[PDB]
């Protein structure tokens, strides 16, 4: 079990979702990077694990579920079994990480990626330990219904750079955004 990382795309107003989907038009390069980041493994024969709440799992188009090349995990206190297509189900973020420690998975998984949503971000974000937040800053306001918790800047530092992450403003469909990385250790 290597790195613990969060990944999110937020609008100027700190908003990640609107009625089950994103607040913005689909940015395919944005999705490209999301997929590239979460799927790439720095260790041969090992895979990345993605942790998502049940409403995030349900917002991924059916056809792209479970996300490919990735070990998929849903979080939920209601469901009895993983939703069709899922690989694992856990009742807590602490349980999900322990499973990583199980020999089943202990040799198959490299980094673990938290893909949301909020409640889920919030807890991981405050998890004791070393962590990184890969944030896409979508540069405009989008009416949303679900938000990203605030970044505590007194704990989380913005890096001037990071290998494999474009440092310049992207713009697609007239919507500009930038990629950022925060690092923590406490
Ligand atoms: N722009 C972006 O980066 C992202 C946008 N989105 C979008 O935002 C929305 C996702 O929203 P959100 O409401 O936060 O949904 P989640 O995807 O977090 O779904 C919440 C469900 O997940 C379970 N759950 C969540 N956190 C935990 C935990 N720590 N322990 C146990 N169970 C947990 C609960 O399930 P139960 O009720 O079964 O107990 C809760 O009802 C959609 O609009 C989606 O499209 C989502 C992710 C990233
Ligand atoms: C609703 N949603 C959650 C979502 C969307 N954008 C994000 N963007 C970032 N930066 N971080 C997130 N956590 C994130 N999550 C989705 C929706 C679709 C796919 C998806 O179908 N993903 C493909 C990428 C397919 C594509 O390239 O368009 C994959 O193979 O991972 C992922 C997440």
């Amino acid at each position: 079990v290597g790195s613990l990382n969060c990944i999110v795309a937020v609008s100027q107003n700190m908003g990640i979702g609107k009625n089950g989907d994103l607040p913005w038009p689909p940015l395919r390069n944005e999705f490209r990077y999301f997929q590239r980041m979460t799927t790439t493994s720095s260790v041969e024969g090992k895979q990345n694990l993605v942790i998502m709440g049940k409403k995030t799992w349900f917002s991924i188009p059916e056809k792209n579920r479970p996300l490919k090349g990735r070990i998929n995990l849903v979080l939920s206190r209601e469901l009895k079994e993983p939703p069709q297509g899922a690989h694992f189900l856990s009742r807590s973020l602490d349980d999900a990480l322990k499973l990583t420690e199980q020999p089943e998975l202990a040799n198959k998984v490299d980094m673990v990626w938290i893909v949301g949503g909020s409640s889920v971000y919030k807890e991981a974000m405050n998890h004791p330990g070393h962590l990184k937040l890969f944030v896409t800053r979508i540069m405009q306001d989008f009416e949303s219904d679900t938000f990203f918790p605030e970044i505590d800047l007194e704990k989380y530092k913005l890096l001037p750079e990071y290998p494999g992450v474009l440092s310049d403003v992207q713009e697609e469909k007239g919507i500009k955004y930038k990629f950022e990385v925060y690092e923590k250790n406490d």
